[PDB]
């Protein structure tokens, strides 16, 4: 099988777009 990174997809890491679950990135937007 393929390995799991680790949960929040790496792409959270750089841009928090709306798909991003809560409190994966940083910089938390809207509220």
């Amino acid at each position: 099988g393929s390995q799991i990174t680790g949960t929040c997809p790496s792409v959270c890491s750089g841009d928090c777009y709306p798909e991003c679950p809560p409190g994966c990135c940083g910089q938390v937007n809207l509220n």
